[PDB]
């Protein structure tokens, strides 16, 4: 391809995405991770955290819609919402889009990266932060969830795979963490989350996530969607003790979409319910999975993609 | 990211996929294309044509299941199948998987490539090529179905995005070609084919392949699925002049699976039928596409990776 | 090999140098070229023009020492210097290092680039540009020395390999151009210039630049040296109509160094004079080169990276 | 650049050479290193060992000439020669080119790679092996030199940088190793060697080599030359107790070149003596160097290029 500036995105240990930069808007170091924000011609601005794309501007709508709305849509009347992780302000954006929302609290360990999302990714946050109903909190979720005891109707979890042994994002993907999410939910409340890529042909982050969350939640329902941006099939899930969040009654998602006036660009009612219908190979793997990650023994993925587990 | 052998695989003009080569198994230069077959730790053997990967081992089951059986399961008792393209002949193996089938004519320019597939790609063909029902034909499929009056229930067009001005195979991408295909159908007959990546920010290959086909059949149904080893969302479609191929029942597709003892590894009735549920953006992209392609001005793929029309040189 | 930002730097058509970008400092697109200045751990700030690196910080001292002082030290008391090209103005700083010098006219298309150098490349220019002896001229150096009757003792041609058919700067690579240069010399006067990589298996840029110049001066001496940050063997030369610029004494070059209190960091009298000792292969390549380039058929660099002649469009 | 097969050659930690392969002649694993032999269009066949180019076919003549002949030329009458390392059979080739040679013994730890040089690099060895005067020995040099006690007029050392901590090529770049080379030399004998790249702008393999060899040899003279193949300025040296191997008398290298009938393609007499005249920056660094690598404390280069030293 053309010669010039490029970014070597890791993807899998055998497949690297080399992606053209037209211009480096911003790049640096926080006390928690590396960022690069550059100008893709294809997807506009792109944001790497560490060695992995985080979002792209022209496609983020697909990911943010797919992460939020299936959880909000699947709750009858979402009033208080917690967003764990998710610093660009887009999860916020789509959460704020539901009018039954009075409060939306967003937590996220890394200030300067938010400060970066704000200075340089207006396209994302879109004003979000400065909405009255919002409350930025810069802490570690596990810390936040242990100290406060406010409760929520939906929690959205938008965190970063727990990759490699040393990583401390690991103590966020244990069952203890999810009972801890659970501990903070009203009755009728639902959890929503990104759970890692599916490429089940290498590997296993998605199904262990599903299995582990299963140990804290009665009803765990796993859905999927292609983020073009990532060139990758991403796994998400919905969880609840209170009811099966994917028994979708005829006409109802659509009902709510109207009442609520959702400006949507990717999702429609039937597409949304489609995300939930999985190929057989995804079913089988989701079923074969037995690893449950625990505080005692937190799971991580090898840099070969394999699921390991040991103390921290 | 190591050192060692890598492939450099075009994905669009701004994203390139660098793949780690465990060992080249065979490359060379047929009079119709460049090819590299190699061994990766990720997807088993990988196959490249010019700058793109035709197919991967660990995951071609998916692409092929997706391509074929829609079209096949939507036909109530298919007997005569045209497979245009598909050197590998996994396209054949999936087809030869339906009982009903008496004769499947595989038609493909590049028998030297087909030979590689034979010699090196067992994993794909799985004897498909020596089925007493297969007719290997070694010609430009446009010459063939023009040079014959033979009839079919299902065509399956397993071709390849037709890149660049200079290419006799942009002629496989026009409403006169899809008409040729149409003319060569039985009364119940359905086409089903592959129709490009879906990557709405770089280009409109899929929509335009779809627009081209809306022009030569009543009913055009796009479906798509995610092919892991491509790292792409691929776009497919079905077209027929008879029924809407998309308004099936889900009870019936199930019927015909269990019925014809299809071994499936990816598809299920539910999943299959869902592939046909498109998100708002993509339905618009389709309902908004205009460019139809014709022998007169065929469309090719710009090396900026978008749809363009221009007259026939 | 990590992840992070990389440059992709053309070296030939089959070797590419991927350089790790610590931080882009400034890129953009002047009406004459693309440019990227960035920060690497290896060589400090790196500067790219189109697909090649003009210069590196930790090691430009070398390229510049090598370019300039030969030519300068071979002239017994240089006063008036033409510097064609050399945006960075390290070419200036080295020149402005000789006492004898009264006036150095730097002449260079692209003042926007020169501005980058000013704003971002202090390390290079080192005030060179504000020497009461420097005349920044912002024109096509071919227009300039054609549009003037001014005279010089040393010219120094710090241009750039002239790649591709379309380029008004292939006109800076002909015997009519080097004659223009000649015509604009004093009686003792010497040219010295940069003359391409030396990479005898891919191409004959150096020999051909040399052959072109043999045509417009009596005495042509190739010398070369290894520029680390390029990972290339670069080729240079001196030409004069007066003496052989190559038959110096080594006692004398030493004289003139100590004499003019040249701070040197790379060159020494011995080393400098040795750059002029070529191996068998390279002397043949030179004695075997034929292609001369002319306004009539100027030579450009093929994107297969070899010398080609073709008439003026 | 074009799309297709490529090889990612390491070079420096900040600069990688990505080099086009037209065809993979051969590649595999020995019990000691990795090989890849491929078809460059530029340089013809190329041979990687591990992650580093070893030779290229159209340019090897430059490297092999530059490694051998300055040592052989600088000996009055070279009869017995030892070549440590150097498995392609090219050092052999040029050593055999001097007619005063009756025996030439070549040692090299890795059989299968020789077996590979023979099956697939005819261009290199050129018959070499099958010359009567030659004697292939497949051992570790240090082992070979400790067991036998034959002696030699020139030793050529053509080994592979000692790179990274775990590497066992390290015990080959100590002073004890060179006293051990020395221990095996007739009087009037000279050592010749590749000593690593010069890029003194990163780093230091060349000057420590020079300094260490200096501790076993009275006269160590360091010369250099650009191998196009490697895109890199490579450092070599000549050593002797018996006399200054780079006091070059007027007309003498040339004298010997004639008498001996050297078919040379790169070197000439004056070029050969030129290699010995170094830039100031190379002089200064050669002089500032103080690290001497020892059995007790073997030196290696960091993967950042820095010279370290500790026990093994
Ligand atoms: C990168 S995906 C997600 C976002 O969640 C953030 N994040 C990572 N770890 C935590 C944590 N322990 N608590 C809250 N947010 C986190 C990261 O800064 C990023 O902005
Ligand atoms: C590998 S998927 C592809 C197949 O489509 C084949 N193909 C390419 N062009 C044509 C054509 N004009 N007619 C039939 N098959 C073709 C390729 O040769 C390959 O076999
Ligand atoms: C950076 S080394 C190079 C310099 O030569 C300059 N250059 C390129 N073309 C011309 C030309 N036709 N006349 C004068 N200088 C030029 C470039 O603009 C750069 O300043
Ligand atoms: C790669 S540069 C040099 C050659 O010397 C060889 N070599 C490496 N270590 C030793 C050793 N201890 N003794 C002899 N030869 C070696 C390598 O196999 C290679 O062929």
């Amino acid at each position: 391809m053309d010669y010039g500036m490029y970014f070597f995105e890791h993807v899998t240990p055998y497949e690297t995405l080399v992606r053209r930069m037209e211009r480096v808007i911003a790049s640096g170091k926080t006390p928690f991770q590396d960022y690069f924000l550059f100008e893709s011609k294809g997807f506009g601005k792109v944001l790497i955290l560490d060695k992995d794309v985080q979002s792209t501007e022209r496609d983020e709508y697909i990911y943010h819609e797919t992460l939020v709305h299936p959880a909000m849509l699947t709750h009858p009347e979402p009033k208080r919402v917690l967003i764990v992780g998710g610093g660009e302000g887009a999860t916020l954006r789509e959460v704020l889009k539901h009018p039954t929302v009075e409060k939306a609290v967003m937590v996220d360990i890394d200030g300067e990266l938010v400060e970066v999302a704000k200075r340089h990714m207006p396209e994302w946050h879109q004003g979000a932060f400065d909405d009255p109903r919002a409350v930025l909190v810069i802490d570690d979720a596990r810390a936040y969830l242990e100290r406060t005891e406010e409760r929520y109707d939906v929690v959205i979890i938008d965190l970063t795979d727990p990759v490699g042994e040393d990583n401390p994002a690991r103590l966020l993907y244990t069952v203890e963490f999810y009972r801890l999410v659970k501990a903070h939910l009203n009755p009728g409340g639902v959890m929503g989350m990104q759970a890692g890529m599916i490429l089940l042909t290498h590997h296993r982050v998605h199904p262990v996530v599903h299995r582990t969350v299963r140990e804290a939640f009665r009803y765990v329902r796993s859905y999927k969607n292609h983020i073009p941006g990532f060139f990758l099939n991403f796994g998400f899930l919905l969880a609840s003790d209170a009811f099966d969040p994917a028994a979708f009654s005829e006409g109802v998602i659509e009902a709510r979409i109207r009442e609520r006036n959702l400006a949507l660009r990717h999702l429609t009612a039937p597409y949304l319910e489609a995300m939930f219908v999985l190929p057989k190979d995804l079913l089988e793997a989701l079923e074969k999975e037995t690893m449950v990650s625990t505080d005692q023994n937190p799971f991580y993925v090898t840099p070969e993609g394999e699921a390991r587990q040991a103390p921290y």
